[PDB]
């Protein structure tokens, strides 16, 4: 047997829609790269602002840069809050 994958939770869906509001694109996939959708740091700060209104929390921008996808960032910040983690090099 093997373990099941982590599910796509509600958070990812809100983040996907918030990407669309900020970027002006028709659709956003769960793995859609914010930067390839025309995103810039100037837009990313507006995204973080919206995230506070919707999820009630401040989005850690280091996780946004490390994982510029809506499902990526959700799982990345979650890993930062985990009781254990592997070390990772970042620029």
């Amino acid at each position: 047997g093997a373990m099941a994958k982590a599910p796509e939770s509600a958070t990812e869906k809100v983040l996907c829609a918030l990407y669309a509001e900020i970027l002006g694109v028709e659709r956003v996939g769960v793995d859609d790269a914010f930067h390839d959708l025309g995103g810039s740091s100037a837009l990313a700060m507006r995204l973080i602002a919206r995230i506070r209104e919707e999820l009630g929390v401040d989005l850690p921008i280091r996780q946004l840069f490390s994982s510029p996808t809506p499902a990526g960032v959700a799982r990345a910040l979650a890993a930062k809050s985990a009781s254990w983690s592997h070390p990772q090099f970042e620029k």
